[PDB]
């Protein structure tokens, strides 16, 4: 499989250094963390103070262009609650310092489409969220449970957008919608997946050569106990283990997660996961569970 893994280490927070915790995250090469002297690799390794634009870069740009080149992808943020998934995927969406992988994405895909000639466009959004292994639409709150079919969502509202601007108020828009009938959002969202999808036409007008490529970009729900793994988190790392062993059979089936996800992840399919932690000697056995995940998709 094409499945990568990146780590991120975020810097200790206020809050973390009134306690007297200490940086227990050490770096060997740019490959590799060591914890307690355990090593782990992984295809890239960020320490505390990485740019936004470097996470992208390595993390992100060439999924992109394989999406312009009409592939799918994934890229996913896990992680410990606070552990830095949200900095990683949206950041500060307005900030061209702060901004993180989604806003980016849609620069350069829209870097790519402004800068054709017979080449001919659509592009389409969709933003949803999973709770409890439900599907709620996130651009339209009376979407709430979804159901998925032969690899489609049901009732999915979708929305052609022609400059990133459009983008970028879908998703302030679904950010919005996603505080309805929802008392706590900071509990709620560490305890939700949220998905959004770019779908990428293209049409040759004078070859009639057609493209499409989709590109979901998850914030998954925190990794930590709440008292079983979270069924998304627990299917997906079913699903990364079985591909990382080339199994046939890969168990897509074992949450709505995972079979919308079905042929954006694996196979054909490019996929980083970017394992978000705190360096903190607070968190250090959630920390070790993170590598430990991030670790299925090492090729067996
Ligand atoms: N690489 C980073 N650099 C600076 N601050 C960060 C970084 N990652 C996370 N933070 C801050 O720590 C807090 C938790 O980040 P967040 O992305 O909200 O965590 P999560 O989504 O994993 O629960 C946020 O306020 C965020 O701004
Ligand atoms: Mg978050």
């Amino acid at each position: 499989s094409n499945i990568k893994v990146m780590c991120r280490f975020r810097p200790l927070n206020e809050s973390e250094v009134n306690r007297g915790d200490k940086y227990i995250a050490k770096f060997q090469g740019e490959d590799t963390v060591v914890i307690a002297s355990k090593p782990y690799a992984f295809d890239r390794v960020f320490q505390s103070s990485t740019s936004q634009e470097q996470v992208y870069n390595d993390a992100a740009k060439k999924i992109v262009k394989d999406v312009l080149e009409g592939y799918n992808g994934t890229i996913f943020a896990y992680g410990q609650t606070s552990s830095g998934k949200t900095h990683t995927m949206e950041g500060k969406l307005h900030d061209p310092e702060g901004m993180g992988i989604i806003p980016r994405i849609v620069q350069d895909i829209f870097n790519y489409i402004y800068s054709m000639e017979n080449l001919e466009f659509h592009i389409k959004v969709s933003y949803f969220e999973i709770y409890l292994d439900k599907i709620r639409d996130l651009l339209d709150v009376s979407k709430t449970n979804l159901s998925v079919h032969e690899p489609y969502v049901k009732g999915a509202t979708e929305r052609f957008v022609s400059s990133p601007d459009e983008v970028m108020d879908t998703i302030d828009e679904g950010k919005s919608n996603r505080h309805v009938a929802v008392t706590n959002m900071n509990e709620h969202s560490s305890r939700s997946h949220s998905i959004f999808l770019i779908n990428v036409k293209q049409e040759n007008t004078q070859t009639e050569q057609k493209l499409s490529g989709k590109l979901y970009l998850v914030d998954l729900a925190a990794s930590e106990k709440v008292k079983n793994i979270n069924k998304s988190l627990s299917a997906l790392g079913n699903v990364i283990s079985a591909l990382a062993e080339g199994s046939t059979y890969v168990p897509y089936r074992d949450s709505k997660m995972t079979r919308i996800l079905q042929d954006s992840l694996g196979g054909n399919a490019r996929t980083t996961i970017v394992i978000c932690c705190s360096p903190s000697s607070y968190n250090e056995s959630e920390t070790k569970s993170t590598l430990l995940f991030g670790q299925r998709a090492k090729t067996i």
